[PDB]
């Protein structure tokens, strides 16, 4: 049996996508998520949606509580964890409208724990290692990008996500240095939420909706813009993506991840 | 009315650039400045100069308080903030002594507040994701640019800095990697004060003064020695330019700044 | 007279390499180190010996006191810190055994303290601007390069290491990255022990050995099995090179480290 956590990004957390639907709020060993965790169900599939920002969008990217939200998933019972997030495009190709299936990350961000084991939690002792080579659930990302595709919707099948710390955006020199780094995408939230997921030993998947093409003009009016007029379709997805995933058979994919996670802990 | 506040960097904060000086004590919702405000004239035009580093040179760049500094200036009603920075050379052409109007920034810095909008204070409520494709104002550079040319000075029209968190300075490597990235000068106090003067919608330029070939030798004996004999410089530069300032209009200049400063925040 | 700190990293911290042993705890203004030092010799030569990650390596990178480290073994009387580290290659030719003698870094850390003048404790006062040119001690390296020829073990006469935050490792796309910058190895522990060890005027070189090839299947296990069958090296390299080091001047290198150190900081 699987539990998909759908954690929402700016503009893409619409609780109306679940059915028989009911609020929960929990507290964890990191503090409390960012919002109360909304139960319920996708045809027959159970899910848990969380709100990143908060329902109200009150909290800026570096204070999103990262090990908070994971913890509290993993906690509900969670197997697999996908999200929505707004970013710019550093590639002409990419439009803005256009989903993308990220598959890479590159970290610019500073001021964020990356880890559950910060030596200072029983919960997880030790020190933890976790491995980044393919840091999202291939299997994931392939449904997403079979289903992007019977939608009819323009979707990029790969790309690497630059996270950086924000909340200003940034400089035309920065810009154009990501895209000689390898960078097709940039955001906020990718880093610290994508190697938590890894380190709980849940697959983890991301939907990227690009808002405008950062300054290689961005501005929060046109990214807000945007996410309105393209919101349905993430909504689409995830509503088609998800039954797909709760007909076939993640054991192994999950035991493996289990065995990864394990085995990165250093013990005294 | 236009009313101009200027920052003075290691070596390049004579208080005796103003005609009429007193002294003056506050306070910010984000702490104490870096020293006493002191209020005073160039020709007709009102200023207010402040130490970066203190009068005594006490406080490292990773320490200076950034969000003090720029929230008093705009509270005495500053307009405009003009200010000065020593820095290393990346470029053969940018010689030790030479002046360099910059016009964009790579942040390299890690433990630094970049906003005043931390959902901690009354006073800035709310998200604030600013624009930074152009962080420095055009109108005041272009104004800078000319009178360096009437002074006879050598002076770079743009230049790309880049801000590193120090107090170290830059090993080989990095200096190597930095001129790849693009960046033609570098720091250790650029951001985020550029970015927070965007944050309070005031017209921002620096004044960037070369004083050593970073080590693509640099020392705080050779540092402190080129500032002693090019220090007379940056005073008349600023001394010729701000009369300049006062004698134009900038209405329109200033209520775009305000607008783009206003339409970044995100409320509840 | 000369004595030899010595800073042992993962799975490579024996005591046994000293005769005539003895524990024994200290405590700093900032802080305590990672263990208790343990005082011995190799030959006629006064070593010093300190687990960087504790003797039932507890701590991770991130939490290193690195500063009291250093601190201690000044306090000691240490005038050389040779310490070792396991580190992945970022180049075909560096192969995993090998050992490397880096000569360069590249800082992409970011919650670390990088200097002991950090405007709160009595013992260093001021602001202190520390050259990194040359980072690593010429005159140990070439010591060490040499010993490791005589030896007979595949040795790198150079190279630059990248030091990333973790815990977790590199993701594909920062591998490849990293490689562009000129990065030869990876590693989450040369910065700030260099920097530290600058501002402390003591020579300070690096035995880095190499575990994996990253990512460009890198994992705890991976690394620990490569260290097991590889130590012996490292132990090897360190007797056969200390008594090498106490037969040789180093008045006059250290004379001129100290005049670095003091000429960098800047008094009130
Ligand atoms: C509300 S505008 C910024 C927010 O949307 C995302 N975003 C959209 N476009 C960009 C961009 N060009 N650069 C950085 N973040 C962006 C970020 O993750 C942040 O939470
Ligand atoms: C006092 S020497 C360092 C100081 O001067 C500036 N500086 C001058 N040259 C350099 C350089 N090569 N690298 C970094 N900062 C520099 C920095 O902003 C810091 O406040
Ligand atoms: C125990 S595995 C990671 C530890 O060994 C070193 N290390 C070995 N291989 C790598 C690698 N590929 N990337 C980063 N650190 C590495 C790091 O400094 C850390 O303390």
């Amino acid at each position: 049996a699987v539990k998909i956590g759908i954690i929402g990004g700016t503009g893409l957390d619409d609780p109306e996508i679940l059915e028989g639907r009911t609020e929960k709020y929990v507290d964890t060993p990191f503090g409390k998520p960012s919002d109360a965790l909304i139960l319920g169900k996708i045809k027959n599939v159970d899910c848990v949606l969380l709100a990143r920002h908060g329902r109200q969008h009150t909290i800026m990217p570096s204070k999103v509580n990262y090990q908070a939200n994971i913890w509290a998933l993993k906690e509900e019972g969670c197997t697999h964890v996908i999200v929505t997030t707004a970013c710019g495009s550093l590639r002409e190709e990419i439009q803005p409208g256009d989903i993308v299936i990220i598959d890479q990350f590159i970290d610019r961000t500073t001021m964020r724990p990356q880890s559950f084991y910060d030596g200072s939690h029983s919960c997880a002792r030790g020190v933890c290692h976790i491995p980044m080579a393919e840091p999202f659930c291939p299997k994931t990302r392939e449904v997403l990008i079979e289903t992007a595709k019977k939608l009819g919707l323009r979707c990029h099948s790969k790309g690497t996500m630059v996270t950086i710390e924000g909340p200003r955006f940034s400089s035309r020199a920065e810009s154009f240095m990501f895209r000689t780094w390898g960078a097709d995408v940039i955001n906020m939230t990718t880093v610290p939420e994508v190697v938590l997921a890894k380190e709980a030993g849940i697959c983890y998947a991301s939907i990227a909706m690009a808002t405008d093409y950062d300054c290689w003009a961005v501005s929060v009016d046109r990214v807000l813009k945007t996410l309105k007029e393209n919101a349905n379709k993430a909504k689409s997805l995830l509503l088609t993506t998800i039954p797909q995933i709760g007909s076939t058979e993640w054991s192994e994919t999950l035991h493996n991840l289990k065995n990864m996670a394990q085995f990165s802990v250093l013990l005294p």
